[PDB]
């Protein structure tokens, strides 16, 4: 389930990170403007930019840490609080959270493995909601 997914992510975090987020990139093209160092770069040569493998990896040790807190794949309104507050995240909207959900999702659908595909697809849903409720477009 879950919390056992949660456990396998965090045990090749670094690969799971970059090879979901390029899910991401490459499902929603659009989505590279967000990252404009990443325009017209092969998945290869963005896992050999330092700020493509770094953020990704701070990305996805942030978010596993939220899944962490979460009850029922219902993170904590003080996480949601921190995401929509960022900095970094001036400029996003849910729309971009819930398009990096559907390519995770879709990526453990399609991955070999017994990931509880059906928890994080919640777990996306209920972040989007939770972004909303603390002040994301
Ligand atoms: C659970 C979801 C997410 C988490 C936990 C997360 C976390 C973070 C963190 C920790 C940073 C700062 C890292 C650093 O500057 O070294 C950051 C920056 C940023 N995030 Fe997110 N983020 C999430 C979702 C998204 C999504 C969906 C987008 C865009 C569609 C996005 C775009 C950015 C951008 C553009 C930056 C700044 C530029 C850059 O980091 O290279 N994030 N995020
Ligand atoms: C937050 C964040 C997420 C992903 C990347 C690419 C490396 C994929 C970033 O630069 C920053």
């Amino acid at each position: 389930g879950f919390k056992q997914d949660i456990a396998t992510l965090r045990g090749d975090l670094r690969t799971y990170a970059q090879d979901i987020f390029l899910a991401f990139l490459n499902k929603y093209p659009d989505e590279k403007r967000n990252f404009k160092n990443y325009v017209g770069k092969s998945d290869q040569e963005l896992k050999s930019m330092a700020k493509f493998g770094d953020h990704t990896e701070k990305v996805f040790n942030l978010m596993m840490e939220v899944a962490d807190r979460a009850t029922d794949c219902v993170p904590l309104a003080s996480d949601a609080s921190t995401l929509v507050q960022m900095k970094q995240h001036s400029g996003l909207t849910t729309g971009n959270f819930e398009k990096l959900f559907v390519a995770l999702v879709e990526y453990m659908r399609a991955s070999g493995q017994s990931f509880d595909s059906q928890s994080w697809d919640r777990f996306g849903k209920n972040l989007v909601s939770a972004l909303s409720s603390a002040g994301m477009k």
